[PDB]
């Protein structure tokens, strides 16, 4: 499986399912971004998700510090592939990143042509 | 105002969407059963949701006693006449209904081949 | 038929459920934005859910025209007047409307603290 | 953590999420049944979710052969034991498991107080 720009420990990880074929969604571009002091999204890290729908080795504890971060997946491109005309651009996830909570985050989301779900996994020590 | 066997303030409500297509989900079969004396399941109501993806009617507030009542949703069937075989048999949504006094009840299933989705929302009585 | 800055036949509806009380989500904030000729990302319209949840009027038929629009849900401070800290900061949905002559779009979103699904349902004019 | 009645190559895997704290939902009763030949639910396995929310060990190859299976979750006793009221009784799952499709099958379940989310992975070669 490839990574990004951090295999490390994984502060990180995507995962992206099918809801249409009941599989892993593989081979999907995922962009993630930080919200810069300009209010503006630097470039932060991307990949492909992998065979089974997941994308580690985006980055580093050291690297992963608090602030807003942006995950784009671009779900277009995914459905195309497979000769389904989807309904959204792409799948955006925003949120806050707090040395506080938990310290691994788990960014699952589901694929409809029509639909997405997302939710977040936030835990401790290492798992 | 009650009823008996019809729709009252229309205490039970179902509405199917489907998330491959982005519209209703029709002429999908729903089926209602109660929990009996006897733990066994009661048929109580049926019916076909209609080209907005509803099915109203079903029972009126004098009908809808406190009880269980499993809310079952033919998917299958729907998705094979789409041309497409599903996972599960059909979506089941079994509640506790009216035990602290008469509510509405809207239950919302999203589906998907491999997925669903389901919500209910409740409120108190009148307009 | 048109108008130009309120509501045609009704062609952008949103809808947003909590999932944690099982009720509309009232006075949730949204922001409709369309993507200019210079790629920037254009304020179009703006609004607050009502007692059941809906926004409707953001815009007409005449005014709607063929672009890629972001719909953006103000999740973050609907969760924390409830007194829940939220993973997210907003939902946000972007999509291509109209490319294809017009239609009515409705964008349902069902929240939690940690998880959100949007769906959307688009129909062919005309009742 | 624990297992099933089958803790060797896992062909059925049951992962439970909990969307209100953004975490595994841990120690979660899970039962498997079959349907048997008088249209009766027969035991057939159960566990409760471990640290990570799965449950493994539920059953072998040899043993899981093509029928009709029902999942059920105790969803109701998971809230109560957060002080938080749901809707549902219990969520439940039913499939039937074929020889001819993908051999391992993980259930995957999003909870809220008012709705779930299921879907069904289904996957060739271990993982």
């Amino acid at each position: 499986g490839p990574t990004g720009t951090g295999e490390s420990k994984c502060p990180l990880m995507v995962k992206v399912l099918d809801a249409v074929r009941g599989s892993p969604a593989i081979n999907v571009a995922v962009h993630v971004f930080r919200k810069a002091a300009d209010d503006t999204w630097e470039p932060f890290a991307s990949g492909k998700t992998s065979e089974s729908g997941e994308l580690h080795g985006l980055t580093t504890e050291e690297e992963f510090v608090e602030g807003i971060y942006k995950v784009e997946i671009d779900t277009k491109s995914y459905w195309k592939a497979l000769g389904i005309s989807p309904f959204h651009e792409h799948a955006e996830v925003v949120f806050t990143a707090n040395d506080s909570g938990p310290r691994r985050y788990t960014i699952a989301t589901l694929l409809s042509p029509y639909s997405y779900s997302t939710t977040a996994v936030v835990t401790n020590p290492k798992e």
